């Protein structure tokens, strides 16, 4: 089982969705067909719970990071960092976008997508609503910022090889800009 | 001649997509062969990158005529992320470069030729925020930066909202736009 999900996993950082064919994954996962029928059914099946683990991992990751920065004001700064650094979900955003555009029509999968997108943006959420308590500063539509913020982040993390200290220093200018725009 | 497998090549990734979209399909409807195709554009991938830089040159255009309605700089940038999330709405190759993309974002060939594409994108950017410096509408120290900042970021917005209901999604980008602008004063 897991022996199939890294392999995917990485065929789908590498290539996306609709080049990385089964049959390669069984190729280099040393397994059959009809193993991964079974364990998994159909490759869409495959996909949706390979996203449900990396949201779960991203997650874990950043209940254990958030805790190292006081003010929510660094953790909007961290947070933003740390999307950059991380090995979990944001390598997929192509495969996902590419995997979305295809299956929206069908709710039984758009359904669960939107599941895993509430669950990203809630971070946001979580911080832009703590900063209005502690007086930080004042936002009136919390779920509209927070769903920006989410995208806009994910645009810089997704289009910016590529020198990984510049990375930060760009999305350090980003998250700056954009708390001071609050203010 | 080489006009003809462009035109019939768009109508394909259109209907069908990057992926599934053949050169042997391209070759037979346009009354040619694979060695032709070859000779012009050397790969498929190659093909689709003539596409967009076509496709750029008349959004180049586009936008050209359309900037002309916006009087100072800070309007200019309201409207080109308004005009990019519109725009990209109901635009048909969307979907293919959607699969190009995701397929070839790790290939330093084709890599490369992305980036130069993309960089004139970005361009638009440069000039605003440079005009608006001169204007006296902001002062911005990194132009460069704050470009490659604004026009990543504006694209995560139009690519990534999930979303639906075209109405709210003016107006999370004219809420950006604004959250944006009043951050580099
Ligand atoms: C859809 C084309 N496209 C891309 C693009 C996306 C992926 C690959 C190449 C270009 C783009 C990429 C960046 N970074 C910034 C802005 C734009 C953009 C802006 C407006 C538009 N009308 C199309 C645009």
């Amino acid at each position: 089982k897991d022996k199939i999900l890294g392999v995917a996993k990485e065929l789908f950082i590498k290539n996306g969705y609709n080049a990385t064919t089964t049959g390669e994954i069984v190729k280099l996962s040393e397994s059959s067909k009809g193993n991964l029928y079974y364990h998994f059914k159909t490759k869409e099946n495959l996909f949706l719970e390979i996203l449900n683990i990396e949201e779960s991992k991203w997650q874990e990751q950043w209940k254990s990071e958030q805790i190292k920065a006081k003010t929510n004001r660094e953790k909007f700064y961290l947070y933003n960092e740390l999307s950059l650094t991380t090995q979990y979900y944001y390598p997929l955003q192509n495969a996902i976008i590419e995997f979305y555009t295809e299956y929206y029509k069908t709710n039984s999968i758009n359904e669960k997508m939107n599941k895993l997108e509430n669950k990203y943006i809630d971070a946001y959420h979580v911080i832009f609503k703590e900063g209005n308590l502690n007086g930080e500063w004042s936002i009136n539509d919390v779920n509209a910022v927070s769903k920006i913020a989410a995208n806009a982040v994910n645009g810089i993390v997704t289009f910016t090889e590529q020198n990984i200290n510049e990375r930060i220093k760009l999305m350090n200018k980003f998250s700056q800009i954009f708390l001071n725009g609050l203010s």
